[PDB]
């Protein structure tokens, strides 16, 4: 059965919560347990009330994210298809209760300093069900690092880490992220000079430039084990394909065109589209501390422009990782 908020979030853990994140889905907090930062996504489910202007999801509707989070997390521990470039899932709880007053406190501070689009979650009765997903801390997202990344060689490590991770997910799980905007790429200092993945039994390494990529947020994602497909059916949606201002909102339209609006199908090309979009963000809307002044750095910059220019002619992240000159 469900458990009080206090089962996931005992006092000390609940007291250390700072809000870091939000969408219509609900709220994301960061806290510390056993000296280790973790991220809490909290989703109200099954309720009649609108939240941030939409109907709560049923338990059934939230299972997909839970399953895909678990499967991508488990890749860090696999052999034939091993990657750490998704986000560790620590736990999942069903909780019952009004929102902890101490999460309201954290919610308020965020709303003051940074400002929130969300309803203050103070209107939930003591019979309200939530899902609490606790994740590894992955660091800070690509959007909020526009200005922070050092060289462009860093952008290579990132595209490589991202491509490798999706390739391993394609091979293992016939995975499409389907929503990999620069909000959904987290970065994190590492001491490791080489990072490791295994693709279909073949192990290779990627120079980190001392950053560890973590792909997050499997809300629109698709995959299958033994012919069971887990996805978000969005054939009957308008707003997603109507957006604009950003190359992002083209990728939705370009996915629908590629998959003929049949979202249960495997179209690993969707992963290429997002990697292009990310590569685009790297070359246009991203700005680095050190520009490309020196010879061998401009040879990296050409190979990425060459990547931007060619990658849309690859059928999968797997195809990109294995056949593209950027990764040779
Ligand atoms: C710093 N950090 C965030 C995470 C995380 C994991 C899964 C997920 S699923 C959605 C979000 C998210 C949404 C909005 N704004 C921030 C994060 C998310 N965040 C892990 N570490
Ligand atoms: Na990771």
């Amino acid at each position: 059965g469900p458990v009080p908020f206090s089962h996931c979030l005992p006092t000390e853990k609940l007291q250390r919560c700072e809000k870091i994140g939000e969408g219509v889905f609900g709220e994301v907090f960061q806290t510390i347990a056993d000296h280790t930062p973790v991220a809490i996504k909290i989703i109200a489910i099954e309720g009649p009330d609108l939240v941030n202007g939409s109907h709560q999801k049923t338990f059934e509707e939230i299972l997909p994210e839970i399953i895909i989070s678990k499967e991508l997390s488990l890749l860090s521990g696999e052999v034939c298809n091993r990657t750490e470039g998704f986000i560790g899932l620590n736990s999942v709880h069903c909780v019952q209760g009004s929102y902890p007053p101490l999460l309201l406190k954290a919610w308020d501070h965020y709303n003051s300093t940074k400002g929130s689009a969300n309803d203050r979650p103070d209107f939930f009765k003591d019979d309200q069900l939530f899902i609490v997903l606790e994740f590894e801390f992955g660091g800070i997202d690509l959007e909020q690092m526009r200005t922070k990344l050092s060289s462009l060689a860093t952008a290579k490590s990132i595209l490589h880490q991202l491509t490798a991770s999706l390739a391993v997910a394609e091979a293992s799980l016939r995975f499409e992220h389907r929503d990999l905007h620069w909000g959904n790429v987290l970065l994190k200092k590492t001491s490791l000079k080489k990072l490791h993945y295994t693709l279909n039994g073949k192990s290779s390494t990627i120079p980190s430039c001392g950053l560890q990529v973590s792909i997050i947020d499997y809300t629109l994602s698709r995959l299958e084990r033994d012919g069971i497909v887990v996805f978000c059916d969005v054939s009957m949606d308008e707003d997603l394909f109507t957006g604009d201002g950003d190359y992002q909102f083209d990728i939705y339209r370009l996915m629908k065109k590629e998959n003929n609006n049949r979202w249960g199908e495997y179209h690993p090309y969707s992963n290429v589209l997002w990697l292009h979009y990310l590569t685009d963000k790297m070359l246009k809307q991203m700005t680095f501390k050190t520009k490309c002044n020196t010879p061998a750095m401009k040879q990296i910059k050409r190979k990425i422009q060459e990547f931007h220019r060619t990658m849309l002619n690859f059928s999968s992240a797997t195809d990109l990782l294995c056949q593209h000159s950027l990764f040779k």
